[PDB]
């Protein structure tokens, strides 16, 4: 039993639900809170953007330290840093950005990051301003991650179409 609230049920281990990720995460403070990050960990748009904003900047300035020790992330790929004041930890995993022209075909990767976590809150990857086809990432999502994971979904109306859709 754990405290997400309002989900629809899709899969055995996937939940669903038209939410506000920032808003979603200061009231459930998850143990494991996923960001749509780019591989420059540059929150400045989108769901990174508004994470970001919400910690007072201070997701920013941990990343940019993260970045110059470590140099950029992989697209697919994930690093653990803190969740601030919205969560334990902060999972920035970098889905494709087809407004970049990045192979769709690393979303799967991308959502493999989800099984290192048993339990995770989290955006549709490569989604909203990434620019893939929403209703191909929550498939993915759903063949991919096999860990228990609690999708919040931005715009109200879009979600309806997820879920009306949803095989
Ligand atoms: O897939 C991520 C989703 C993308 C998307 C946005 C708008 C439309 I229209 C269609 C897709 N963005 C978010 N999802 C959940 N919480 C959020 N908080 C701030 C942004 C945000
Ligand atoms: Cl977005």
């Amino acid at each position: 039993v754990n405290s997400f609230s309002g989900y629809l049920k899709l899969t055995d281990n996937v939940y669903i639900k038209n939410a506000d990720i920032v808003e979603e995460a200061k009231k459930v403070k998850p143990t494991v809170v996923v960001n749509a990050a780019n591989v420059y960990l540059k929150h400045g748009g989108g769901v990174a953007g508004a994470l970001n904003k919400a910690t007072n900047n201070a997701m920013q300035v941990e990343s940019d330290d993260y970045i110059a020790t470590n140099g950029p992330l992989k697209v697919g790929g994930s690093c653990v840093l803190s969740g601030h004041n919205l969560a334990k930890h902060c999972l920035h995993v970098v889905g494709p950005n087809v407004n970049k022209g990045e192979d769709i075909q690393l979303l799967k990767s991308a959502y493999e990051n989800f099984n290192q976590h048993e339990v995770l809150l989290a955006p549709l990857l490569s989604a909203g301003i990434f620019g893939a086809d929403p209703i191909h990432s929550l498939r993915v999502c759903v063949d991919t991650v096999r860990t228990n994971v609690y999708l919040a979904v931005f715009d109200k109306n879009l979600y309806d179409k997820l879920v009306s859709s949803f095989l």
